[PDB]
DNA sequence: CATGTGAGCAGTCCGCG
DNA sequence: GCGGACTGCTTAC
């Protein structure tokens, strides 16, 4: 097989690499890497090395990496550019793997672990590690086994061995319900003392050394705790055995009272699943406990236990160990669905970087561009220092706040990357500048044509048309990958709706789910078979289609983020190719594009409808337009339509057959105007929206910029079995909004858009009558707890103290000297509840760690002093007032002359 | 060590016979 | 109480 790296590190003048050899065996080696960098030399000196602007360079080969670094300093002092890849391990990988890496994940040791630590005096701080580690579960991907290390004797209690028989039993039968599919994969190892446990753990570690290390919060808890605990018991050099090169660095975050730390294990790639999830999932959650996220992703119940976690081991060691095991499995279950490890490995090896550098789009693109240029013997520019400078972005149209009955939306496919490719924006394709007219003059086609030779953006930049740029070249590769996966995602989504439609009439049979590939639209013959399947088989198929769609979502959305990241990186001062000329060339062109196409669409629709000067485009944001379709529907007349799907079909066809071509003509004309390299502005229809035919639903409304809701029947070619709400910016979409208020507000919207005013009014009345019966957690607001210390003045709020921070301080005083009430962690999320006047907490609100029940000693008082009136007003009524005034609708029946009668 | 800008809302402070 | 000014948080692109 072809060889590939696992990890790489620079340690002094040595590169330390772990890799897989030609026989599929894991190997390690230390290489005294001799790097090269480059300097500009005279034209009269012949050479095969040129910088990206075609200037000749000479290669300086160094005896070691220190010499290379030292030379960079001297060049800095002299005043001359030192070119080439200055991160030497990227150069090493590039030299060592001079081909497209094709890796085999079954050879890559992926470890998932978590530890338990009983602590009777508050949270067990990793920096101090003053308590025994009393459980570790460590799953190994190569063995496919859960290695369980169990401490039976501790100064906090001696317990009996864990029972696998009992673990496997249902909870309703006193067991722990450890999933049957992992029971046979558990290797249980009990220990009579911690020193033996830890030593065996370390020996195990040496035999099965993680390449990818993950788990939930392993970076800020598990890893530093294990490191510091081992350090305290055996000494630091023993702790260093967790690194295969015996090297670690300790990062100490001292904030202000007290301190925590991150540990870097050289030769391991740590990908904390919490960080993967945040970066790659595109959710914002009110809590990031594993219980919350597991329920969210997997619909599995919370791991239930009686009493505090500090007492769980002594009172119920059996459950304690089972839950340690299950927690580890849950991360594997989430990854099976989301496939973030796979994504990370894909992106890592594609770029030729340390796998953990997938968290940095700058490192990732720097590597991709370096490798690309190196293949043509080109030499990369030196990184430079730049002051941070704000610069202009997108254009957003101010919408008239209103209800909007029929709406069709369109937006550009991969807008910024497509602009890069169309214009040919790269560091080395800059041809010069031209004198800019006001943007409005370009939008209206009255400015002088910028150039009849070069490819232009209305920011004033010109680019070569007749040569490729590395930025366009490399961004197109990732875009094309993105597009493939998105095709699979949408097919799977369309396939899902076919199955949902068939679930309306399930057959009374015993059959199996069809063996099909969900990434491709079902053939007619598969669709016929589906119409004969049972409910059980159809639901299994619907599950598989949805898992296929999720996998496609992961792959497409993060490749999308990566290419958009390149456009953004051009405006980050730490990016080697930082250049506001290129960053603003993209954004300014975007602004022109949106406003140009708005004009063209208004022109076209006035023409086909026989009118003049009516505004069909009601909103737009960056690269999208929202077209009121009312006059289109009225042109034919609503009476002509047989059902909702008939008008949806009609608008879909109108968009595809009449609008999109007119849009394409408009953008081709714009491409000619700007003399661009290639026409890539593809503005495809997104949503078709309206009320159900014959209903009093209003279809949609806007309250303002970035705030709207649409009743959608077809989305990018997916015709829904049941209409779906597209809501942007409104409180339903905000993680700060209480969970039950999100629900209620969404149902208020659903009723507005699908049913009308009377339906709304009925629901609003019920919700107000029952609000006070909702669970306190379901109606608590959420906020991130940043800069808590700044406003902490003897446990009381300093000046400008934010509401949520004030609540935290209130909580701190109420739990003061409580030996095990959860502490609010800086930067994490909290629930927030307002408090009525005269409460015993002595302030207007309280805040506690999100995803948790508030500690029992103050829970009773919080429940008693909760200000429901304020809570209802702020979180529910005030937003709904915004929705309904915007829609010209009332959520309570207005008083009128009719109130004189008895109806 | 390091993707970007645009924009609304909820909060505090401050003014207000 | 209720605006305007300022800013933090969260989010749509
Ligand atoms: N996370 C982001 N970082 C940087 N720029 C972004 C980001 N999200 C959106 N943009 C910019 O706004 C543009 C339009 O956003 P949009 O969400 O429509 O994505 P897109 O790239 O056009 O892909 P799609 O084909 O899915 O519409 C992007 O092309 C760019
Ligand atoms: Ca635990
Ligand atoms: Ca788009
Ligand atoms: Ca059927
Ligand atoms: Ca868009
Ligand atoms: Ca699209
Ligand atoms: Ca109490």
């Amino acid at each position: 097989m072809k060889e590939f790296y696992l990890t790489v590190e620079q340690i002094g003048d040595s590169i330390f690499e772990r890799y897989i050899d030609s026989n599929g065996r894991e190997r390690t080696r230390e290489v005294e890497y001799k790097p090269s960098l480059f300097a500009h030399c005279p034209e009269s000196q012949a050479t095969k090395y040129f910088d990206i602007y075609g200037k000749p360079c000479t290669r300086k080969l160094f005896a070691n990496m220190r010499d290379a670094s030292q030379w960079i300093k001297r060049m800095e002092d002299i005043g001359l550019e030192a070119l080439g890849m200055d991160d030497f391990k990227l150069a090493y990988l590039s030299d060592t793997y001079n081909y497209e890496i094709k890796y085999d994940h079954t050879k890559i040791r992926v470890a998932n672990f978590d530890i338990e630590v009983t602590s009777p005096d508050g949270f067990p701080e990793p920096s101090q590690a003053k308590h025994p580690i009393d459980a570790i579960t460590h799953y190994d991907s190569i063995d496919d086994r859960f290695y369980v290390f169990d401490l039976l004797n501790s100064p906090y209690g001696n317990v009996e061995e864990w029972s696998i028989e009992i673990a496997a039993k249902l909870q309703e039968q006193g067991g722990d319900e450890v999933p049957s599919e992992i029971i046979d994969k558990i290797i249980y190892m009990p220990f009579d003392n911690e020193k033996e446990l830890l030593m065996e753990y370390l020996n195990f570690w040496q035999q099965k050394t993680p390449v990818i290390l993950t788990g939930w919060n392993v970076e800020s808890f598990a890893i530093p705790y294990v490191y510091n605990r081992i350090k305290n018991i055996f000494g630091e050099s023993t702790a260093k055995r967790l690194s295969p090169h015996r090297k670690t660095r300790v990062k100490v975050i001292e904030n202000m009272y007290g301190s925590r730390e991150i540990i870097t294990l050289f030769g391991i790639s740590v990908l904390d699943y919490i960080d993967l999830y945040k970066k790659f999932s595109f959710t914002n959650q009110p809590s990031y406990s594993l219980d919350y996220i597991s329920e969210f992703e997997l619909n599995v119940g919370k791991l239930k236990y009686d009493g505090p976690i500090s007492k769980l081991r002594e009172s119920n060691h059996q459950r304690y160990i089972s839950y340690n095991i299950i927690a580890v499995y849950r991360v594997l279950q989430i990854d099976a669905k989301r496939q973030f490890i796979n994504l990370s490995l894909d992106m890592g090896y594609y770029a030729k970087i340390q796998i953990q550098s997938v968290f940095s789009p700058i490192k990732t693109w720097d590597a991709i561009i370096f490798n690309s240029l190196k293949e043509q013997n080109k030499v990369i520019p030196q990184g430079r220092s730049h002051p941070v400078q704000p610069y202009p972005g997108a254009f957003v149209k101010e919408p008239i706040p209103n209800r909007y009955k029929y709406v069709m939306s369109f937006d550009l496919t991969s807008a910024y990357p497509s602009i890069i490719r169309q214009v040919n924006i790269s560091p080395e394709t800059i041809a010069g500048t031209f004198k800019v007219a006001p943007l409005h003059d370009y939008i209206n086609a009255v400015a002088e044509r910028p150039s009849d030779v070069y490819s232009c953006s209305p920011n004033g930049m010109m680019y070569y048309k007749d040569r490729d740029g590395v930025v366009p070249t490399e961004i197109t590769k990732v875009f094309n990958q993105r597009k493939e996966h998105k095709g699979y995602m949408l097919a799977a989504q369309r396939n899902g709706e076919i199955i949902k439609e068939a679930l309306h009439n399930p057959n009374l049979s015993v059959d199996e789910p069809l063996d099909v590939d969900y990434r491709f639209d079902f053939s007619d013959e598969i669709k016929e078979k589906i119409k004969k399947l049972s409910a059980k088989s159809l639901n299994e198929m619907l599950f598989r289609a949805q898992r296929t769609e999720v996998a496609g979502m992961t792959a497409q959305i993060n490749r999308k983020a990566l290419i958009n990241g390149l456009a953004g990186a051009l405006g980050n001062v730490w990016f080697r190719y930082y250049d506001l000329r290129n960053a603003t060339a993209i954004t300014t062109f975007g602004q022109m594009a949106l406003q140009w196409i708005e004009r063209k669409v208004n022109e076209y629709l006035n023409e086909v409808c026989g009118t003049e000067g009516e505004a069909f485009v009601l909103y737009g944001d960056t690269d999208s337009i929202y077209v009121s379709a009312d006059k289109i529907i009225d042109k034919v007349g609503e009476s002509k339509f047989r059902d909702t799907n008939h008008w949806v079909d009609f608008l879909d066809k109108f968009a595809r057959e009449r609008m999109e071509p007119a849009i394409d003509r408009g953008f081709r004309e714009m491409c000619e105007y700007m003399n661009n390299k290639q026409h890539l502005m593809f503005m495809d229809r997104e949503a078709i929206a309206g009320p159900p035919l014959g209903s009093k639903g209003i279809g949609g409304f806007w309250t303002g910029k970035k705030r709207y809701a649409l009743n959608v029947w077809d989305m990018e070619g997916t015709r829904y079995a049941e209409p779906k709400l597209k809501i942007m910016g409104l409180e339903t979409q905000k993680s700060s909004t209480p969970k039950a208020v999100q629900k209620a507000l969404k149902e208020c919207i659903r009723r507005m858009l699908q049913e009308g005013e009377e339906s709304l009014q009925e629901y609003f009345k019920e919700f107000e009558k029952e609000f006070r019966q909702l669970n306190y957690i379901s109606i608590a607001s959420v906020s991130s707890a940043n800069n808590i210390a700044k406003y902490d003045v003897g446990g009381f709020p300093g000046p400008k103290c934010p509401f949520h921070i004030r609540g935290i301080l209130t909580y701190n005083r109420a739990i003061k000297g409580n030996i095990d009430a959860p502490q609010v962690v800086e930067g994490e999320k909290v629930y927030v509840l307002p408090l009525r006047e005269g409460n015993p907490f002595g302030d207007k609100c309280i805040a506690w760690p999100s995803g948790t029940e508030i500690t029992d000693l103050i829970k009773d008082d919080v429940l008693h002093w909760m200000d429901y009136t304020v809570l209802l007003e702020k979180t529910f009524i005030k937003p709904l007032e915004g929705f309904t005034s915007a829609a010209k609708l009332d959520y309570e029946k207005k008083a009128s002359l009719f109130d004189m009668f008895d109806f």
